[PDB]
Formats: C-alpha cells, structure tokens, sequence
DNA sequence: CGAGGTACCTCA
DNA sequence: TGAGGTACCTCG
C-alpha cells in the first residue's frame, strides 16, 4: 500500500528492472513491496534517448525498453529488499555501485508492471496509496 | 511625429530633463523633436529608488522626480540636437560623458512632459506616431 | 517593440 | 509532490 514517486524515464526503468537501484538522500526502514508512480514531470525526448543509450551499454545491446514513459501515473512496483548507505552499497554491490552515488540506495528486486496505468498525484518520500487505486493496482498485476 | 521607446524609469527621467542623454548601439540622423514613449516593461520599486538615489547624487539632493513612472504610454518629447559617437561624446561633453558608455549618444535638450499620458505600443528604433495620437500629444503640450 | 511559450522558483 | 506565479527567451 506504499508508494514512491520517481521522475521518468527512470520510473519506468525501475518497474522494468533495467534500473536496479534508486538513490535518495534519506533513509527508509520500509521493506517489501513498494509501488512506483511517475511524477508529473515529463522527460524530453533527448532525455529518453540519451538515457536509453546508457542502459544499453550497461545492460546489453538488445535490452527491451518500454515504448512509452508516461507521467503522473501508477506504473507498477518493486520489492525494496534493503536501504543501504553509500558505504554499504559500495561493499555489497561492487558491480553496480557506480549506478548511484546517493547517500542512501534502495535495492530493488522483482519489478512488476501494470499493463493499465492509473492517473495519480504523488507526495514526497514514501506515501500511502488510497485503497481504491490500491485494489485496482493489485488486480492489474495478474 | 517621430518617437523613441525607452524603459522606465529612464523614460520619464528623460522627459523631466534629469536624464540628459540616451545611449544606443545605432546612429540616427534625426534631429529636432523626438517623442518619448515608455516601453511595456514595468520597473521594480528597487530600480526606481536605486536610480533616484544615483541622480540625486549627480544632480542635487532636492531634485524633483516624477511621482510615478508609467509603462506603455507617450510621456512627452525632447529635441534631439545631436547624435554623437562615444568618442565625440567624450570630447564635447566632458562633465557628463560618464553618464553613457554607448556607441552612439543622443544629446537631448528642451524636455517636455505631457500632463495626460496616452497608451501606446512602440517599435524598435525611431518610429512614427499615428496622426491621431500625435495631434493629441501636441495638444497636451499647451 | 510587444507578445506569449517555456523554464525556473517557491511553497502556515 | 504538484501547483502556479515569475522570469527568461525568442520572434517569415
């Protein structure tokens, strides 16, 4: 029932599993499922292509990117299995630690996409989904 | 019947004679009456007092400023008696040449202020007034 | 110039 | 965050 808002294109990269970590300045004790919502900020087409070029390099030439990066909507979820400090991040994930220099790094597993994405208005940090949109989001994960 | 648009507060300082010259990058052969219209850009209260402080220093503590600096209107006129180059300006006006560092300097005498100021939309450089507003402007100088 | 779309900034 | 006022930018 808990959500984090992320700017696109990184938000959809999170729910596809291409982006494996999110960095923030603040810690959370939250573990488990964490819905991912796209903020209202639309990314430029330059921003999308440049960033996709980077993740092709990091992940593989033929990595499959979403056709679209929608704003202001509930995208899917991850399981937040740990919230590591930069120092903990460098010692536990040496092969990906360059992918976030943030003070706190959210380690994500099991990315899931909803095929139908629902409009939503977010809040800072980890915020609670309303029950109506939570129930549809769960049904959207079938 | 020719006009030049100036930003406030300098526009009204011109028609009051507190500001004696105007600097531009471009030369004009125009001589004689030159109406002065304020541009649409409204000046902040800071740039009004700052500039008033400076011209008190240059002209005397008790110099009489206009009560307001209205935008987008015909303010009055000057006689453009010469359009000097920066080199000519330093030669002929040594006591005021610090008051404009522009490539060309409009030398102004005989400032007149209209009592009632008419809305107007300007153009770059020296542009011609429409006859209707010109007849009224001449009438406002009685 | 004047106009207005776009980018930036701040939020009892 | 999302919202919107303000400042900046460009113009057959």
């Amino acid at each position: 029932s808990w959500c984090l808002s992320v700017h696109q294109p990184w938000a959809s990269l999170l729910v596809r599993g291409i982006k494996r970590v999110e960095g923030r300045s603040w810690y959370t004790p939250h573990r488990g499922r964490l819905w991912i919502a796209a903020t209202a900020k639309k990314p430029s087409p330059q921003e999308v292509s440049e960033l996709q070029a980077t993740y092709r390099l990091l992940r593989g030439k033929d990595v499959e990117f979403p056709n679209d990066y929608p704003s202001g909507c509930l995208l899917g979820c991850v399981d937040l299995i740990d919230c590591l400090s930069q120092k903990q991040f460098k010692e536990q994930f040496p092969d990906i630690s360059q992918e976030s220099d943030s003070p706190f790094v959210f380690i994500c597993k099991n990315p899931q996409e909803m095929v139908v994405k629902f409009p939503i208005k977010g809040n800072p940090k980890i915020w609670k989904l309303d029950s109506k949109i939570h129930q549809g989001a769960k049904k959207g994960l079938m």
